């Protein structure tokens, strides 16, 4: 099944990001469709990608590579620095890219914490 | 040309980012790959995905539809949301997930700035 997720943004949306699938490992889903809100003349949807999860913990039997939600972050991480170098830079970025970083620390943090106890990768509390 | 991101995780990273070719409109780059540190069978990468980002502002002349940063951080914020559904909660998840929604919502403010100051898709302050 599918479902278009609800955005903080609401207002000239360039994509609608819908969720593909049912709830699987660590209770999250997998598999997620970034698609053109918009059609051109012809009928078609400019954008149209998936982007598919690291799905299990990796060490766990019959688990599949994928993305991991760090890698996002780090790619907005590095263009809202690329912004804030640029010809419009903006208060808004600054602060963005701030919480951004947050929220990466706070996921390596879970990291290493998990490294630190021997459960990285695997299906433990 | 291509670019290894230096990431906030340091250790255990499952996928490297990399940044690919020019810094293009905005100062900003437009094309990021995602890999797997594991290779197949036959040595190639278990994962090996591009995104492509929207390349100009929307309204100006030859400019690009693409994924917008904002949907990236969407995606996130949904799996976060999930992971604390779950079986596997925890308290760097819940801070992650704020710091997500935090630097969405200061996108979503530029956004409404530009709409109300009329240029939204502008190469203009
Ligand atoms: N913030 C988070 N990031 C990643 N996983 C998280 C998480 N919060 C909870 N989980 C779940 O907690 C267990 C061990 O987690 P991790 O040890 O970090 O596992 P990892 O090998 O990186 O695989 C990650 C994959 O495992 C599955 O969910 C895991 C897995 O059930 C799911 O498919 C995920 O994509
Ligand atoms: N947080 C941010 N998000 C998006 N753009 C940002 C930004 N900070 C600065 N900029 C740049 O500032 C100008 C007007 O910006 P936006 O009006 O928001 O334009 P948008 O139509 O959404 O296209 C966005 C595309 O325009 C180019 O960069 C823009 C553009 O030069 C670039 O290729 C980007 O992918």
């Amino acid at each position: 099944s599918m479902k278009e997720l609800s955005t903080i943004q609401k207002r000239e949306k360039l994509n609608t990001v819908e969720r593909i699938g049912s709830e699987g490992p660590g209770g999250a889903y997998h598999e997620y469709v970034i698609k053109s809100n918009s059609m051109d003349s012809q009928g078609n949807y400019d954008v149209y990608e998936t982007i598919k999860f690291q799905k299990g913990a990796r060490k766990e039997e019959k688990s599949q590579h994928g993305v991991i939600d760090s890698d996002l972050l780090e790619i907005v991480r590095d263009r809202l620095k690329s912004f804030q170098a640029g010809p419009f830079s903006s208060r808004e970025n600054a602060c963005a890219l701030t919480h951004v970083e947050e929220a990466l620390m706070w996921m390596n943090r879970r990291v290493e914490d998990r490294i630190e106890r021997n459960v990285l990768g695997t299906n433990t509390k």
